[PDB]
Parts: C-alpha cells; structure tokens; sequence
C-alpha cells in the first residue's frame, strides 16, 4: 500500500522462479479470494523443529495466534518453548487476522511468506 514488499530469503524463492510462483499465486487469490497463501520456513537459525510442509491455504479470518498453535503441535514444540513469526523481518502482533497480515505483508508474487524460530529478535 502501495508498497512492493520485499523480504529474506527463502529456500522456498530460492527453488521456484518468480514468474512461476506469481502465476500460481495470482490463480489461488482468484480462486480463493478470502483464503490466504502461506510459505512457511524455518529460520536458519532457529533451535528448534523443521515442518513436513510449507505451503499452507489458511482463512483469511484466521488470527496469527491461532496459527501459532497449528505450527507449534507440526513442529511439536513444547508448550513452555516460545515461537515467534517474522513476516518481512517483523514480528505480526497476535492478535492480527491472517488476511490483514496478507494485506500488509504479502509479496508481489501474491504469497505470504512467514519464518519462525524461538528467538524474539532477527
């Protein structure tokens, strides 16, 4: 708005070229225009589990804290283990709907992407 968000890397960008990714992620939009497309990666830094899969097609009326909970029991993270969301090298307040963290942050491939760890800062 009207920014172009630009974020890290991802093995994920690494590994589809951008055409092909804007392609799909304008169809899914299409398709779906109240669900958001999600990339999920771990943070190579991060000490904790990796996840089976990365793409995630979640409502958009889905709140960040609710998708906390759907990646903590993927990754079987401990309940007393903190895990923290960076979008665009920013942590989302949890209280935020996926569609308004999509709105804000989403790349002009029309993804989302989202690296977690259980740092606080990165």
């Amino acid at each position: 708005d009207e920014w172009v968000n630009v974020g890290s890397k991802f093995v994920y960008k690494e590994e589809h070229p951008f055409e092909k990714r804007r392609s799909e992620g304008e169809k899914i939009r299409k398709k779906y225009p109240d669900r958001v497309p999600v990339i999920v990666e771990k943070a190579p830094k991060a000490r904790i589990g990796d996840l089976d899969k990365k793409k995630y097609l979640v409502p958009s009326d889905l709140t960040v804290g609710q998708f906390y909970f759907l990646i903590r029991k993927r990754i079987h993270l401990r309940a007393e283990d903190a895990l923290f969301f960076f979008v665009n090298n920013v942590i989302p307040p949890t209280s935020a709907t996926m569609g308004q963290l999509y709105q804000e942050h989403h790349e002009e491939d029309f993804f989302l992407y989202i690296a977690y760890s259980d740092e606080s800062v990165y």
